[PDB]
Parts: structure tokens; C-alpha cells; sequence
């Protein structure tokens, strides 16, 4: 089913979701390339992953870093079959509050970054007769989420980017889809005081926050050939956060 | 790698989409109950599946039936863990041309039908501590498709009914999502003029209609625990059809 | 500035959003034909509305009344230029707690009833050289709302069905759009527990339920020639109910 | 009808949609502050609009410029009651074809430009007790349109920026909606061979391209109190371009 024999570059794979996806894909047969700004950790992720993994330094906003890392894959593995655009920075504040400078920063990573990744990897995949680009968006890209400011703007952008890219590359067998994670447990969200566990996140239909491995599974599905006719699609992995409001809220929560 | 060891019932499982979902389910371990109105074929398909498959006549618009085949799976197999609502019919005419007689018929099978399946298996799956209901909607449920009238109206109804159900059953570990396949090659479509293969369906970004086995892959995945944090979702398997207009169309020509 | 000088039929016209529209639609100078099953109230309403109004009986489920009423509007006013599909019933219970007979009766009125209206009115408006059909869907037809069961199903139904009719009738200059009202104060919802007034409904961005006049104004925008290039569109009037979750919910309501 | 006895600022006011909105707003009784980079044409227009029009130079990507113009608007007309974020630039090329510096250029204006717009203008609106921000998006922000690249990513970003702002500014009585015009008759499109007139646009359900005033009419609606309950909505003025493919395309023609 969801098996591999390909080379997938994972951006933001030094930690959290990115590493998890790497771990899962390597565990599925793919040879991965981790790319992050977090070097020390990254190589540590690679080193633990095994021989199917290499770590590469990559600043998602620098076209040259992309060009170099994409090239490193073709050389070091023979091809580039998958791209998982995960690297990004978040926002937790009201619109008027956010500085235009920071707005611009966040939008650079989250949006313009996946674009540089796309246009850059596209030729390598054309070279390989098709490929899969999985754009990790957010639940903030599926509905208006209070307090996401620049992050909301950029996750909506990634959703349209995937879609229009999907219609342009279909004939080249280049698949492009977006995955949308809801509240996930990570030491970082743990720092927000987010508790993992059934009953611990009542404001999402499933009453709980998700796990990194849960989102990682859907990334692999879209990397595998079991989804050979899926493109310009959006997959929400949020325990129903974006589907509709919690019952309690429909009454008075 | 989406696995199984549970019992799932596949409505509309005689021929086409249903049968292949049944097929793929079995190859992953699931115990399947092909329910259908088409008794001869459906019985043969179960025959071709093996011991992992039971057939059951079921006219989806009959509450009594659903209660019977669910009961049967319960007794026959010890549980109900998956329900793939695929048994529908189709509308191939303009709205002003259609008779309220056919409209009622299409809606009744395509919409009310899945409602009953859902209302019936819910306790079955509460007893099992969770489940997965995959309502097979269509591209007609994701946009306005000319010539689908009742089939389309009912497919939007089915997309929506999947969502409100997901918010109510989240806490019960029951997961409702919708699969929306595009143009599939079927001897009927073949007859209706549909050619299978590359460049054989230019009016979809990917340039071809999908093989029935390409949809089935997506159904099996949402049935699996690989997607445990996935509810109130809508997956489209249509080679870009529903994402946006084809380049040529964007240009006119 | 929205103005009308044409004939328009409003279903569910005896009261609520329906009658409010009739008032405003006459204020804009249209000739309205109210239609309802509540004939006592209905005639009374048309009386208060004056001479630009005519009450006709219409059991939205009986294709005959549609014909009788559509024949009348044309003969009494020479043309049928608008149709506001407002008649409908509600649902407030957990899905698996709704009988299939009720499920069916609600769909019949909310879904098929708008269909019979579209088909019947089409030729009439074609003879008039165009027209405007406004289907009063719901905020329940824009996301998965809990406890709406049948009402949800049909509302998603009414939304998708407007889109195909829009694509089909676009060249006949017959415009079709759907209006989606969120929580609104109507004496019926009063007999629900709903309150009109500031902060009285904290679970929608704006803080309170809307008034009937807020909805009618929109229906009239789309019923007018100001929205001449508008078809296949969905206008939510719900104080952001549908737009995304409330700031409080977003933080741990 | 829609009356606007208030003061609203229009970006990209020198020409096109911006201008046609200015005329209709001033006609609705609004006091207008046109803003743009094209000082030459901008001045002329304001003049031709009357003593209810003022032209302010404003480069949409510069905060000082915004800070300046909104201030001037407060002094001059005593308040800021509306904002139509219309300034922007387009794109006509394949993603893999467009440069990073260009992508940036375009995002900055269409997305970042609207952010600084909203941020700056919010305090003025709280001051007044409410307001209406109309973010002019595009059909490109509602689906995957090929060749829009940076324009498409930014118009999708604008769609979600508006929705999040609306959840956060609900109780402040500041409404935020997105207008999404499709193909429009404009000498720009005209140089492209786009002919105005019925039948002249096959690939849109309505069989033709729209006029600026058709879109200008929706702006005045959202800006007016007539839409006091609309927030976080999206309105497509596009002849059904976004609601499913054209019948011909459905029939594989
Ligand atoms: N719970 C969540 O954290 C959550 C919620 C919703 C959506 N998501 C999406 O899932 C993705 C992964 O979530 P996460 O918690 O693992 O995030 P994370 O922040 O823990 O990890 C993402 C990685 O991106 C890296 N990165 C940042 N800037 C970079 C740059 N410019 N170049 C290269 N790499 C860079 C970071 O250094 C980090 O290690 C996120 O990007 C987010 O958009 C996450
Ligand atoms: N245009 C299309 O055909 C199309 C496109 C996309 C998705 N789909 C989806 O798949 C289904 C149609 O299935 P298909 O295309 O594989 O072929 P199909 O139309 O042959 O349907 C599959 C089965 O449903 C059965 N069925 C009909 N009425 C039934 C009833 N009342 N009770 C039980 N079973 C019944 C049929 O006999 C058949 O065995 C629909 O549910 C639809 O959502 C269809
Ligand atoms: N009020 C809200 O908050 C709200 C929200 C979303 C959607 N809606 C929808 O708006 C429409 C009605 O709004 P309302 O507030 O005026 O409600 P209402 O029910 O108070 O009044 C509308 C009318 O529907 C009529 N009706 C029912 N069956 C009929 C039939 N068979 N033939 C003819 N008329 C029939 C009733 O007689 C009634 O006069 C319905 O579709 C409702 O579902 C209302
Ligand atoms: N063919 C079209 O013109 C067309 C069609 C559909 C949608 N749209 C969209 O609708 C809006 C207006 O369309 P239009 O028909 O008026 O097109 P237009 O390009 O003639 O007008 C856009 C205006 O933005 C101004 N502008 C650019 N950068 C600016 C900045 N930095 N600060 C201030 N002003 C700036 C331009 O100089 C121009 O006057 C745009 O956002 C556009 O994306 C345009």
C-alpha cells in the first residue's frame, strides 16, 4: 500500500512533525533528506534515523540553499521524488498588534518559502517522471483562526499555491496536495500549556489534541503511490476542529 | 502501510467502486460484508473474495435491512468497525428536464440511504469503542456539476451529513469523513463515451479518468487507524478536476 | 442602491425571514406573491402589505401548487422575475435520534421543494428574458453543525443544487445563488431560548443573533439587478458564525 | 437600496474597479478618500467625482503612507468608516517560470499591502464605533487558477486574512468581507483580446465577462449598513466562473 523506493526532501525535519514524517517514511523505505536551520539537532535526527537519511542545512527563503539541497539529493540518491514543505514560524497575536516587519518575516518562510521549494524541485521531478509535493498547511489555512495574523494569511496562501500548482503540473505527473494539522501535541505546544490526552482539548470534536505520528501518517499516504490520482486536494488532520463547532458551543460553551 | 483486522460492511459492493474497495480491504486483513441489491453478482464477488467475505442483500432505503445486515455482521463476525457507504445511483440530465419522481428516488437512495446506514451502525460501533464511516460522495458534492441534478444535490447532502455526524461522534471515537472521486473508468463510463488512459480525459488537470482501484486506496486508508485523528474531512481523488479549471480553459483557446 | 420593478414569489412567505423579505421587496417596489401553507396568516400579511401583494397557497411539496402559483404570478403580473425559496422546516436532535420518516419529510420540504420550484419557475423566467432565484439555505449548510441532522443534510443539498442550476441556466440569464442565515431572532427561536440583543449570543463573532431585516436586505441585493454578474455564489449573513471559531473558543472556551 | 452617509477610503482608486467604486460610493452619499501611486490619474478622477472626493498618495506597502492617509481622512472628514482594499498587481505565468523577487514584489502589495491597510485603519474604526473593510480578492482566491502564481497565493491569503480579522473584530462592530470578482472588461483585459458583450466569454456559465460597475455594486452593499450582519463572508461576482465547470467542459467538449 503506502510503500516507497524514492527520495524525499523534508523541510523543517530537525524536530516535531518534520522529524516524525522522516522517521515514518524511512520506516516505509524512502531515503530522506532533512533540511532545517537547526543544524546540531538536524544531524542528530538524521544520525538516529539511519542510512536512509542525510541532513542538509537549508534556509527556506534562500533560493540558493534550495538549489544546493535539491542538487545534493540528485547526486547523493539519484533522484528527487518527494517534497514535504513543513518549515514555518507561527503567530499568536491579534492583527493590529502584529508588526508589519514580523508579518513580512513570517510570510517569507511560510509562503514564499514553499514556492521557492516548488519551482526548485519541479525540474528534478520532471527529470524523474513525476513526483509528490506535500504542502503542510494548518487548520489556520482552512478557516479564520483568531490570533494567527500573518500565520493565517500564509497558510491560506499555501492552500491556493498547492491548488494552482496542481493544475499546472498534473500532466507532468507532479502531484501537489496540502495537509492541514489541527492542535497537535509537541513540546512547543506543551509550552503553551496544551495537555495531551482524551478529554484534554474539549474544543475539538475528538476532545483531544493530535499526535505528531498521526499527522505523519497522512503525509506518507500522499507520498506513496496509493494516492496516484490525488492532486489539488486538502486533507484535514484535526479531530474535526475545522469541520464545525463543538456540540457544547452549538448550545452555550 | 494501512492495515486491518476488523469487520467493515461495504454497501453497493457487487460491481464497481464498491467491489474493489471490498477487494482491497480484504488484502489488508479486514473482514468484509458486501451488501447490495444485486444478489447474483454480489454473491459471486463474495465468492471471489473468500472466507473473509460475506454477502448480504440490502436495499439501503429499508431500515429493516440495515438492521439485519449490521446484526448479521455483529453475529457473523463479532463486530462492526467500518462502514463504507457506496450504494448509489446517478442522474444524467438537466434539472428542468428531471421529474420530481426521479429526484425523490435518487435522493432517497443517495442521501436518506446513507443516513439510515449511519443511524443504524452507530451503536454497533459505540459497542466496539470506535469506528470509521466512509461515505462515498462525488465530485458533484464539491462543486456545481452540470447534469447531476438530484445526484449532485444528494452528494452535497452527503458531504454535509458527514460533517455534522463527525462533530457529534468524535467523543465516541467514531470517525466520519467523505471521499469524493472524480471521473472513474467503468464499463458504463466506457459506454457513455469515456476512454481510459493518458490524455484520454483532457478536461481534468491530470488528463485522464481514474482507475477504480485508485479510489479504493483512499477508502481503505480512512478505514484504518493510520488516520485515527481524521474526522469531518473530505478527500478528493480526481486528478485535479475539482481544484480548478484546466490551463486551456483558463486561456480559452 | 437596490430596487425592483418586477414580480417575485416568496415561499414560506406567511412569516419570519420570508415575510420580512416581502415587506422590503415591496419597499423596493417589486410585486410580490407570497405562498405558504399557513393561509390565514399569509392573506393577512399580504393585506398589510397592500396592493403590491398577493397571497397564494403552496404546499411546496406538491408540484401542482407550484404550477398554479406560477401560472397566477405570471397572469396576475405578466411576469415571474424572482423566486425566494424560503419555506422550510428545522431539526434539532442528535442524528441517530431522528426517525427516517422525519428525516424524509424534512428533506422533502427543504430539498425537493426548492427543486420543484426551480424547475417550475425556469420556463416562466426564460419567457421573461432572465430572472433571479435566491435559495434560503442555512449556516448549517456551510459547515458541519451539530444537532441539525436532516436539516443539515438538506441545507448542504440546497447549496450544491444552486451551483449546478447556476452553471446550467447562466446563458438564459437566470441567476441562482444561496443565502445562508446564521442565528436569527424570530419568535420561533424565541421559543428555543434565543435572545435578541447585544452580547446575547457570545458564540458567534458579532456577539448576538441577527434580525430578520438583516437577512431580507441581502436577499433583495441578489434579487436586484445590482448583482447582475452574480451566480453560483453563497452569501452568509451570520455575524461570522460560519467564518471561524470565537476568540474565546480558540483559547479554551 | 443602499445609503452611505459616511466616509470611506479606497485604495487603488486612480482607476479600474477602485474608481468605479468611488463613483458609486460618492453617489451613495459617501465622502471618499481615493489613494494610489498614480497621482496624475488619481487627482483627475477625484476632481471629476467632486467635493466629496480627495486624492491621497499612498504606496500600499509603506506604513507611514497609511498612517498618513488615514489620519488625513480623520481630520478632513472626521472619521474612517470604510476601507476597500483594491490596490494590487496581477500575474500571468507558470509558477516555475516566475522569479522569487517578483513573487515577493507581488505578495508584498496584494497581501502585505492589505494587512498594513487593516492594521492602520482598525483604531480609527473602533473610535467611530464600527466600520466595514472590504477586501477585494479575486476568483483566483477561490480556486486553483493556472498562471496566477504570486497573484493566486496572495488572493487566497487575503481571503483568510479577512476571515480571521472578522472573528477578532466582531464585537468591535468592524466587519471584514472579501469580494471575489472574476473576469472583467478592462482595457488591460481588452489588450488581451477580451471582448465585452454577451456570448463573448464561453468559459463562464453566464457566457460573458463582467463590467467594473457590476463589481462596484457589491462593494457598496458590504460598505453599507444594509449588510450589518455580514462578516467573514466571501462574495464572488464572476458569472458563475467559480461554481463548477461550464456544461461544454462537463461534456468533454
Ligand atoms: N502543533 C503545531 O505545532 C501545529 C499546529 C498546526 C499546524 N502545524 C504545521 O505543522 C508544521 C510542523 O509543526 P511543528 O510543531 O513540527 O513545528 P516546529 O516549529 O516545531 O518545526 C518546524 C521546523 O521548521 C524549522 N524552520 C523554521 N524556519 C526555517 C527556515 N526558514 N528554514 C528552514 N527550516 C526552518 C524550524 O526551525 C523547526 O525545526 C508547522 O510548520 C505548522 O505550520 C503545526
Ligand atoms: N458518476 C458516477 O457514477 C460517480 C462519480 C463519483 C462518485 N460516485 C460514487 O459511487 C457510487 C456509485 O457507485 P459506482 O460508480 O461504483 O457504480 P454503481 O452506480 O454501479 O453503484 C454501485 C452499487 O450500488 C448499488 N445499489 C443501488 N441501489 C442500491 C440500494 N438501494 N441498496 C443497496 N445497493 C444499491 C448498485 O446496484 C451497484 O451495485 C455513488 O455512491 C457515488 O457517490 C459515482
Ligand atoms: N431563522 C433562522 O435563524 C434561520 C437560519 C437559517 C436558515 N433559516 C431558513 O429560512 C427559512 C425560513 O425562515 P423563517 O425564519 O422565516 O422561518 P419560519 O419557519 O418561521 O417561516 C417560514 C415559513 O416556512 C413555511 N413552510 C413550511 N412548510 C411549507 C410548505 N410545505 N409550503 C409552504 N410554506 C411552508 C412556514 O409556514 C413558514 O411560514 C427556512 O428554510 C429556514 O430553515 C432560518
Ligand atoms: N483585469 C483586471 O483589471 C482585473 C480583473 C479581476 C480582478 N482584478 C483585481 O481587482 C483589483 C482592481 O482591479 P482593476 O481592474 O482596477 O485593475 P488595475 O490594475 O488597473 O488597478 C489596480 C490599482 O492598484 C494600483 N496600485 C498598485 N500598487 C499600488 C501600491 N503599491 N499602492 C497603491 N496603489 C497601487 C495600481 O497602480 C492601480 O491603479 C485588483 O486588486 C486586481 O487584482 C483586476
Amino acid at each position: 500500500n503506502d510503500l516507497s523506493g524514492k527520495t524525499v526532501i523534508i523541510t523543517g525535519g530537525a524536530r516535531g512533525l518534520g522529524a516524525e514524517a522522516a522517521r515514518q517514511a524511512v520506516a516505509a523505505g524512502a531515503r530522506v533528506v532533512l533540511a532545517d536551520v537547526l543544524d546540531e539537532e538536524g544531524a542528530a535526527t538524521a544520525r538516529e534515523l539511519g542510512d536512509a537519511a542525510r541532513y542538509q542545512h537549508l534556509d527556506v527563503t534562500i533560493e540558493e540553499d534550495w538549489q544546493r539541497v535539491v542538487a545534493y539529493a540528485r547526486e547523493e540518491f539519484g533522484s528527487v521524488d518527494g517534497l514535504v514543505n513543513n518549515a514555518g514560524i507561527s503567530t499568536g497575536m491579534f492583527l493590529e498588534t502584529e508588526s508589519v516587519e514580523r508579518f513580512r518575516k513570517v510570510v517569507e518562510i511560510n509562503l514564499t518559502g514553499v514556492f521557492i521549494g516548488m519551482k526548485t524541485v519541479i525540474p528534478a521531478m520532471k527529470d524523474a517522471g513525476g513526483g509528490s509535493i506535500v504542502n503542510i498547511s494548518s487548520a489556520a489555512g482552512l478557516m479564520g483562526l483568531a490570533l494567527t495574523s500573518s500565520y493565517g494569511a500564509s497558510k491560506w496562501g499555501v492552500r491556493g499555491l498547492s491548488k494552482l500548482a496542481a493544475v499546472e503540473l498534473g500532466t507532468d505527473r507532479i502531484r501537489v496536495n496540502s495537509v492541514h494539522p489541527g492542535m497537535t501535541y509537541t513540546p512547543m505546544t506543551a509550552e503553551t500549556g496544551i495537555r495531551q490526552g482524551e478529554g484534554n482539548y474539549p474544543n475539538t470534536p475528538m476532545g483531544r489534541v493530535g499526535e505528531p505520528g498521526e499527522i505523519a501518517g497522512a503525509v506518507v499516504k500522499l507520498l506513496s503511490d496509493t494516492s496516484s490520482y490525488v492532486t489539488g486536494a486538502e486533507l484535514a488532520v484535526d479531530g474535526g476542529w475545522t469541520t464545525g463547532p463543538t456540540v457544547k458551543y452549538v448550545m452555550g460553551q
